């Protein structure tokens, strides 16, 4: 369309906010992956959505997400297994 319209307020603030929800994150509740930060409750699984411990998990290089050791996926090629 066409028209003259543009004059808008709005903000967002730091960038120290979850990103599942997009909520402020504390120094004790931020969880630092991969620069971005997470609530230690949104922080789960993508199949089981169970709480992602600091240790007991794995972000599947493929998709790219952040999947649980019994669940995390793995790369498909040939089996050319005998
Ligand atoms: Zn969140
Ligand atoms: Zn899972």
């Amino acid at each position: 369309g066409s028209s003259g319209s543009s004059g808008q307020h709005q903000e967002a603030g730091a960038g120290d906010l979850c990103a599942l929800c997009g909520e402020h994150l504390y120094v004790l509740e931020r969880l630092c992956v991969n620069g971005h930060f997470f609530h230690r409750s949104c922080f789960r699984c993508h199949t089981c959505e169970a709480t992602l411990w600091p240790g007991g998990y794995e972000q599947h290089p493929g998709d790219g997400h952040f999947y649980c050791l019994q669940h995390l996926p793995q790369t498909d090629s040939g089996p050319s297994s005998g």
